């Protein structure tokens, strides 16, 4: 063994893939060249616009790329919502996607489901924000769509969660943010510590455990973390046949960022999907170190996280 594998950094704001860059030249196995070569091992490619095109044609160069193309299909919400609409075993069975309508400045169902709810007398308050995008919070189907034509940029409307768990003493809103990390391969790994975003501010798995039991009949693996990991499995699953790179000439893995919410109810709704997370200052050494371990040297090895 003992070679050198060569990598290009197209995306310098990347705290998570500067991060994984320093890891890289640290094995002292591994040389970063200029943005535009194409003799690469490796590339953190850039967020946007990505040349996966000109990926695999450097015939001996074996390349690896650290985004999926076409995920965004589940990272952009209107995308997300259509995803699911379609696929059978998820539409009918996602209890955990909220209501959601795509509208441009569909909206059919939208009333038809709004109505309903209004004779019917329940909660009937939605959400108005961007695929790519800023948001309205209000209960009128007019006092939205209206609001969605002057801004112009393709919304969706989704059921807003007005019964959200909450945490005392200072009684706040919070959600989840998950860490899950696709090889090549195609496997789903989940980083073990999670992080939670609160209001008017953050906690890890740790104290937020030391609170879902020292106050409630239950535990964080019991309650929230199994729905997570059912989650993800599906919407991967679900998103595969898109995007397996199985027959393409070039490899890719990818970090993707989940975030919840979860109500009174103890029941965890997915919120969106970030096709470029970036991470918390406490877990980038931990997170990039295992980026490199499981989805880097596992395709490049060198001299010497949960898989749902
Ligand atoms: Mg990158
Ligand atoms: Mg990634």
């Amino acid at each position: 063994g003992s070679f050198t594998y060569t990598f290009v950094v197209r995306d310098e704001n990347s705290t998570v893939y500067a991060e994984v860059a320093k890891i890289l030249l640290a094995s002292g196995q591994w040389k970063r060249l200029k943005r535009d070569n194409p003799k690469f091992n490796l590339m953190l490619g850039e967020r946007n616009r990505l040349p996966f095109g000109r990926l695999g044609h450097e015939p001996g160069l074996v390349q690896l790329v650290n985004y999926y193309r076409g995920a965004d299909k589940l990272c952009r919400k209107a995308s997300l919502v259509k995803l699911i609409k379609t696929s059978p075993e998820l539409t009918e069975t996602c209890t955990w996607f909220p209501e959601s309508y795509v509208i441009y400045p569909e909206r059919e169902e939208f009333r038809s489901s709004f109505n309903k709810k209004k004779e019917n007398e329940e909660g009937n308050v939605w959400i108005a924000k961007s695929s790519s995008g800023g948001i309205l919070i209000s209960s009128d189907a007019t006092e939205l769509l209206d609001f969605i034509d002057n801004q112009g940029q393709v919304h969706v409307i989704q059921k807003y969660l007005e019964s959200p768990l909450l945490l005392e003493p200072g009684h706040r809103k919070f959600d989840i943010r998950s860490w899950v990390l696709v090889d090549n391969q195609y496997n789903i790994y989940l980083y073990r510590e999670g992080v939670l975003r609160t209001s008017s501010n953050e906690m890890f798995f740790e104290e937020f455990n030391q609170y879902l039991v020292t106050s409630l009949n239950i535990n964080l693996e019991n309650s929230i973390l199994c729905q997570i990991k059912e989650i993800i499995r599906v919407c991967l699953s679900c998103l595969e046949p898109a995007i397996s790179t199985k027959y393409l000439p070039y490899h890719s893995f990818q970090l993707f960022g989940f975030d919840f919410m979860v109500d009174k109810n103890l029941k965890v709704w997915l919120i969106e999907v970030n096709g470029a997370p970036a991470c918390a200052q406490k877990l980038y050494a931990e997170l990039c170190k295992g980026i490199v371990d499981l989805a880097i040297s596992s395709v490049f090895p060198l001299n010497e996280f949960i898989k749902l």
